[PDB]
């Protein structure tokens, strides 16, 4: 009569790699690399996007007449700019610090548009429009020009009596010629000034031809500022100035999440949003995109990070089948557990799982997986940024951060999986060996350690004796 | 007669976590996370701080009259700005590149103030003061205004004949009105120029009202520069210029350490200084602050990084107490060592530590701890930086570096402690098993391996024979 | 008769460190830290350098007359500036955004110089030269001055009809005095304008003295721009402007690789190029330089990263020599393999390697080394950057990235080598123990496990029986 200690072999096709071996068959494995997304742009935990289908961010900021105003309590956590959004500034010119302005507007926790300089309080003409601007003009500024061939110096003030800062906008106009300068502002040499308690800026007139844009040869330089609570904004000009009209109240701003994308919008909530799609993921790594916002696994460019869970899955080589245990390989027949017993006595042969050692092993492998997954922080995000033509150095520095961080995570995740897989396979060997040593102690000198998982019993052992050996109540000292 | 191999069990309450198990009792452990600070702002190895109680950095730079001059050989390695330090620039205006200027002044290895343009060599009035500036004016510049209703062009030069570069300061004044412009400089349109071999800057006059600051409606724009050794600075103006007077000699500058803090100053030396307090630490990690200067462990936000040193601390379950060794658990009675022997013979029972295997194990655990601690570099620091309103992109990029580095260290330190704890417990099991196998070999066929740490001796073994077994001189071949 | 299981001991002097032990002798080891370079500046996989022996980058950009023009199909992947390259701009002044300009020119995949404003199409004088510029003038711009005591407004246009963007250059001149202003441009107050569809820039005249540079007291401010395909550049001026003449066609630009170095140029191809020399390397780490371009191992400042390959190299202590195996140490005589047998019978004694277990062990150690080496990514580079005097914050941030990344790699590489060395030595112990257990099973009860690698055979075993034991065909059940 014999009793043998073995472990499960299964129909699984899974293989993994380890630090020391390639393509080892295993009975169970777990992917650590999240690989799927829902092909949509969704809400995150921080909020919902603002989709812009015909207007650029700065079109909304300055109030391009082809753009809708924003709803008076809207919030958004990121901005989507479709390839059809082409309405930015409409009158030919340039925006100062456009990248910083777009970042500033890229998020809001509760939007409000506030009037700052009522258009009827100006003493000159304030109604001018332009064909470049849909035969209208901007909705957040007013173009001042001469009235009755005169342009006395205008001066007006506004105090921020709100609880949050206000983003405000203005521009300086440079006509295409001296006659255009006279026609619009009468005075040939003008001075415009913007000031607060924190800043003072002076602008002097100029005119002359420029490269024609849709027929127009004058130019505007667009500027912007932030008026903090209780500060006062003074506007002064005797020509060439497009003055503020309405400001935007800034609440929860400058998160920077801007996405130029054609991916369809959806009605969905997601932990992690990328340009090509969003997803929920408990895994610590992902191969979907280097840029993502929300609560995001670290990005790793590779196809798989497969962790071994179960054991080496090579059965004992069938060639009648002799009798052996764990030393020769696994048992294709073992069912209810990872490790178990096969016995041979005069009532026949049988095979039963050992639930204790199996559950101990499962708890250990489960806490290993949970530690590898749970220790990963998911607070910070890596997002795409915009840089101007004279910002290639900071562009390179930004990319260097993203790339060096990626190299660290790729190497550490690959090596961690390889090292842990080696350990896990060795741990299963240790577990089944420890089951075998327990029985050895329990059987004492009543059995010869063939040792190949198998024990030759020096006395007959029927099914009841076999059960006592399995459930650990067999006494090696018994007399019957 | 029996001899048994076991290991220590103690009254310790320590637990640790391992990759595969939670809250394992251990007999000894070591914190890797430094958690204490002295609640004070101290000196570091680089030097001592400069505490500023009423003046801002730029107040000292331009020489606000409410500020003391600096001592002529002072050094400092960082700057402390208390919440009462409100004297920066006193005449209403703006400093160009203020963040860069404050960084430049944030450290000095040996300070000196040097005169560059003696105030009496100007041919116009150079004495003007202002109520905004304590009815005085700046101590490092001079306000030039008309003399006898006249302002001929002034022009003067200064060569840096020192061995180090000089920081110098100037400003341009924009009066509140045309009449103020005439009253101060006579000429309505003025030109001011600053030049060196490396730079040339031109400034034209302007005037007009601004938002009133403490009643004043004119404004100044403050500027600064660095004159390198042997270079020459030429100053030219016919109005609107506040000219340099004294410069600061720059030695060991631009370290960037600036602290806005109410933490009390102390008379202490420290390796690592944070806003809330400093500390000495041999440990590689710390949870005190993300920003610190000096020689600093890496920052990890968590409560504990507990490394196991001793062994699993579960004693053999008392239930008379039978006889077993290391296979069943630890011995609460073992005292002078980690591993040892318990013997049973006709003269009685006894328990003695094995010093050899204990010292080998101690050396291994000690070198593991020292490698984990000593390989950590402590040269570089992560410090808080100041950014302007149009610098949110580089602000975000800077924060991304700090945050991604933190995520790497947190994950690697947590996992390293978990992996090493697993290994250390297994290593203690291996050590005591190896002691047991040595005795087994030495006893040879004179003993039955009960194997549970215990050996049943096939011959009587008195205290002297027991001692020979312990100190390895027992011969399994002996005839007596 | 006896048969013993042992492992190789050799004449090797190699030691390594492990997490738990110092200066362990080993029979074979491998450096992971690349330490050699060829003392030359070479080509990389991206291309060959441009060596500049007398001209600075910006000398080539603006066309300093002492510089050769570039060949019309030249490419370069980085720039070398020798300490003799002193010809940058020749007429005294300053370049706007000089760091960004030098980065932009630092690489090209196929160069071309293109004429944009033929010098003979100007209606004023366009030929002026200066002693500061070798009694010539720049080759890529033209100095416009008055003709017949007159300077009517010039205006000209150029469209980019190429497939790539064009870098173009211009400057504004500020004479040393009003009489110089009249002599050069007649008009006392001039206006110059540069414009494209994307930009408009206006420049007004000024004059006055400056610090004299090689006798000259006027100054130039140099500017530059990028005209994209199909855009139009309009140039307008009535004085003080140095106008574009030739532009540079930008193909594969802004890689940033600039090297100020005296290292000799060579005719060599290299994976990784540093300032002091280049090298090919399969290893994942290098200690040659923190800055390098190409495909580069991570930089680690330390002398050695020695990985153990073979086994603990302590032979059994010779003291006649008794009989033992792997438990006591290694065999200085074992030759053809790592693990083997020593036998003792009536025909004599012998020693033979076991090729199976040796090859299995070699495959495992080899895949460990290859995984540690091959998982390292070598796409990204860390290079030195240039920063201006008001860019110390981004300078510090850049250095922080480089330094924090270095701290991570140094700690992880040191600890990885220590941990793997511990494991590798333990793995060799396991391998030889597993060989010993195989023979034990094969010999069954025909041998007493002395266990010290040695088996005492309970029957005579001649050379043929010994060979059957070695090649695994010995039957413990045999009857002869
Ligand atoms: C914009 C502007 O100049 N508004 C003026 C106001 O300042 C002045 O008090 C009054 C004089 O008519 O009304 C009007
Ligand atoms: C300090 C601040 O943010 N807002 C203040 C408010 O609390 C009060 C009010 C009375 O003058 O003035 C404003
Ligand atoms: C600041 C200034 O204009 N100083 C002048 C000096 O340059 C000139 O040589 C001389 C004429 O009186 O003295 C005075
Ligand atoms: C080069 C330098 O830094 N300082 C020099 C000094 O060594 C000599 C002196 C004589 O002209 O000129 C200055
Ligand atoms: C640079 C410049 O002003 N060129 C002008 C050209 O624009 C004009 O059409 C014509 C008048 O003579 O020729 C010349
Ligand atoms: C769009 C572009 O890059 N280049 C275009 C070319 O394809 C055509 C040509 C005809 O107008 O105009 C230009």
């Amino acid at each position: 009569d014999k009793i043998c200690i073995g472990y499960q072999s299964t129909n699984s096709t899974d293989t993994v790699n380890t630090l020391i071996e390639n393509d080892v068959p295993v009975t169970q494995s777990k992917e650590l690399l999240h690989q799927e997304h829902n092909g949509l742009l969704c809400s995150t935990n921080r909020g919902s996007p603002m989709e812009l289908d015909k207007c650029k961010i700065e079109g909304i900021v300055f109030g391009n007449p082809e753009c809708d105003l924003l709803l008076g309590g809207r919030d958004w956590s990121y901005i989507i700019e479709r390839d059809t959004a082409k309405e930015g500034i409409c009158y030919p010119g340039s925006i100062e610090n456009i990248e910083e302005l777009r970042v500033l507007f890229s998020s809001s926790s509760s939007y409000k548009r506030i009037v700052m300089f009522p258009d009827f309080a100006w003493n000159v003409t304030y109604t001018t429009t332009s064909p470049a601007c849909s035969n209208s003009f901007y909705r957040n500024m007013r173009w001042l020009t001469k009235k009755s061939d005169n342009f006395p110096t205008q001066e007006a003030q506004f105090k921020n009596r709100e609880s949050d800062p206000i983003l405000f906008m203005w521009a300086i106009h440079y006509p295409s010629s001296q006659s255009e300068q006279e026609y619009l502002y009468k005075n040939l040499d003008t001075t415009s000034s913007v000031s607060t308690e924190d800043l003072h800026r002076n602008f002097k007139s100029a005119f002359g031809s420029n490269v024609a844009i849709k027929g127009i040869q004058g130019r505007m330089t667009y500027s912007w500022g932030i008026l903090k609570p209780n500060q006062t904004l003074k506007i002064r000009t005797n020509g060439n100035m497009i003055v503020p009209w309405y400001g935007h109240i800034l609440r929860g701003e400058s998160h920077g999440r801007i996405l130029r994308s054609d991916t369809p919008l959806g009605n969905c909530l997601v932990e992690c949003q990328t340009e090509r799609g969003g997803f929920n993921a408990s895994l610590p790594f992902q191969n979907i995109s280097k840029y993502a916002f929300g609560n995001c696994p670290k990005y790793v460019k590779t196809n798989s990070l497969k962790l071994a869970l179960g054991m080496r899955n090579v059965p004992i080589k069938e060639t009648f089948g002799a009798i052996a245990g764990f030393i020769e390989g696994g048992w294709p027949g073992l069912v209810a557990g990872w490790y178990g017993f096969q016995h041979y006595n005069s009532e026949g042969t049988g095979m039963a799982a050992d639930l204790t050692s199996t559950q101990k092993a499962i708890d250990k492998i489960t806490s290993k997986v949970n530690n590898i997954i749970d220790k990963m922080n998911k607070q910070y995000e890596i997002i795409g940024h915009e840089f101007s033509e004279i910002e290639t150095r900071i562009n390179m520095i930004n990319d260097k951060i993203d790339d060096q961080i990626q190299d660290i995570w790729a190497y550490n995740a690959e090596l961690l999986v390889l090292l842990e897989n080696q350990k896990t396979l060795d741990e299963h060997d240790s577990n089944v060996r420890n089951l075998y040593e327990r029985v050895k102690r329990s059987l004492g000198e009543n059995a010869i350690d063939e040792g190949n998982g198998c024990f030759e019993l020096l006395h007959k052992c029927d099914n009841t004796c076999m059960d006592t050996i399995k459930n650990g109540t067999y006494s090696k000292y018994q007399y019957s």
